[PDB]
């Protein structure tokens, strides 16, 4: 059974968590380049492509629990650190000098080569987990809630509040930073609409309108050119909204409210379509809560429904 699935910074990897272990798997191209035999694990993220995970348990166990985080080595096989805390871990987020955990009402910042307690924040209550942490050193931002849908900008690196975004007027369902920490994209629970921010100057940029009727958006990534935002939702329809809406979209082939998370690619890719053709595209990727992994092919230039590349499975 699969608990857990999530990309790395760059979208390159995916960071697996099952009843029976965790798994790394390459993207491009696909195939499992790592495997662990353990307990049921809740959560696992990655640090980029490096050897360093972050691991939560599911379940009380021996060695394993939601309140706990164990810090691994994959080569030297070993434990680097193991931290408790008082309650269950909703999120764990990493980048190359902070490493962040969330609570239902705190947030923990650790240096990440000491693994030492920098900053700790006092938050309302955050059930749904919503986080992000910026993959970029030079600009280390934090966002997160703070109930309406305002959005807290926290610098990582000064560990200082910087901005408070009024980005909807109901709660937040999803939340996204740019892998230069220079944008953010936000939705609510309406799910009607989405919006595009400048972190340091706290501008709305963009705002596209996804639908008429509400619904429950999971998920949104920018490609790492900045180009584009895309979102997938409760309709399993994806969109992808050019920063410059309805540039382009596509059709998750899976039930209604089957939750998905979202990612882009950061190369763009000469494949061979369907009286054959080469396009080069940009390559989405889809993970299902059922654990499919489905590859669709963006036109840049065109855009349009993507077609399917390749579906590929974890468990």
């Amino acid at each position: 059974n699969i608990n857990f699935a999530n990309f790395n910074q760059d979208f390159s990897c995916v960071s697996v968590g099952y009843s029976n272990g965790y798994k790394i798997y390459n993207c491009e191209p696909f195939g499992q380049c790592y495997s662990k035999s353990d307990g049921s694990i809740g959560i696992v993220e990655m640090l980029f492509s490096s050897s360093l995970l972050a691991i939560v348990g599911m379940g009380e166990q021996h060695s394993l629990s939601p309140r706990r985080l164990k810090i691994i080595n994959t080569k030297r096989q070993t434990t680097i650190c193991e931290l408790t805390f008082p309650g269950a871990i909703l999120a764990v987020k990493l980048n190359r000098e902070r490493l962040v955990v969330l609570l239902e009402e705190t947030i923990y910042i650790y240096d990440i080569n000491n693994m030492r307690l920098l900053h700790t924040i006092e938050t309302p209550s955050n059930p749904n987990g919503l986080i992000a942490l910026s993959p970029s050193s030079e600009n280390n931002y934090l966002a997160y809630p703070s109930p309406n849908g305002d959005v807290i900008i926290f610098d990582a690196k000064t560990l200082q509040p910087t901005s408070v975004i009024e980005a909807h007027r109901t709660s937040l369902a999803a939340i996204a930073l740019s892998k230069d920490g220079l944008l953010l994209a936000t939705a609510s629970d309406k799910g009607t609409i989405i919006r595009v921010f400048s972190v340091a100057t706290g501008i709305k940029l963009y705002q596209f309108r996804r639908g008429t009727y509400p619904t429950k958006i999971y998920s949104l990534a920018f490609s790492p050119d900045n180009r584009f935002v895309i979102a997938s939702s409760a309709t399993e329809t994806v969109h992808i909204f050019r920063l410059g809406r309805h540039f382009a979209s596509l059709k998750v082939p899976a039930s209604k409210e089957t939750k998905t998370v979202v990612g882009v690619g950061s190369k763009i890719w000469d494949d061979l379509i369907p009286d054959l053709v080469n396009k080069k595209l940009v390559h989405i990727m889809v993970i299902t809560s059922e654990g499919f992994f489905y590859k669709f092919g963006l036109d840049p230039e065109r855009g349009g429904d993507c077609v399917l590349l390749h579906q590929q499975s974890l468990f």
